[PDB]
DNA sequence: GCATCTCGCCT
DNA sequence: TGGCGAGATGC
């Protein structure tokens, strides 16, 4: 029920990125403009390369926010994930800073040879 | 714990069908090459049009077993299910037979026409 | 932007 | 008597 913000160590039990996602960081301590900032599901993909199994099987599997596209209503609705556990998943998919970009390094090594 | 077989009716609690998939069917009245009979994950999908999520994401998620595929060892292993499972998935996900069906045919219009 | 849909290899 | 990648378009 009551739980430590990782932040500030103070103690709470209601917060936006702890209903929202299960992040123990206080609406004090929150960052929705910088650390506590979004990313659509697609951009997270492709810019830490996960598969959605990777986002929604691996556990804790994580959550989102549903947004309307802007003036694109006749579209689907934006699946908004914390950045910060997106950085981490990967990490622990990738387990390393260096393999995310090794892997996309041969990754483009493979879409140039694949069009060549 | 103790469980009341849906087919002879009688109280079970340990079940091959209710060990791997949630089934209350006790192992007498267990029908593995017919009424029990399993289906691979892309048959399951082709033949009864079911997105990976409709099997996953959609309570309660199927679940399977893994399979060596015949002398294809080379390859990534087979997902049995039970086909009752994915019999009623699609029921539940198409609604009835007759929505199986039609959205089928509409399919097969889509699949000429794609290519026309 | 996202969730489909076929495809060339089993990293 | 099979499943996983990965590229280009409705939505
Ligand atoms: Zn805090
Ligand atoms: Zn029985």
């Amino acid at each position: 029920d009551y739980v430590i913000c990782e932040e500030c160590g103070k103690e709470f039990m209601d917060s936006y990125l702890m209903n929202h996602f299960d992040l123990p960081t206080c609406d004090n301590c929150r960052d929705a403009d910088d650390k506590h900032k979004l990313i659509t599901k697609t951009e997270a993909k492709q810019e830490y390369l996960l598969k959605d199994c990777d986002l929604e099987k691996r556990e804790p599997p994580l959550k989102f926010i549903v947004k309307k596209n802007p003036h694109h209503s006749q579209w689907g609705d934006m699946k908004l994930y914390l950045k910060l556990q997106i950085v981490k998943r990967s990490l622990e998919v990738w387990g390393s800073q260096e393999a995310l970009e090794e892997a996309k390094e041969v990754r483009q090594e493979n879409r140039e040879k694949m069009k060549q």
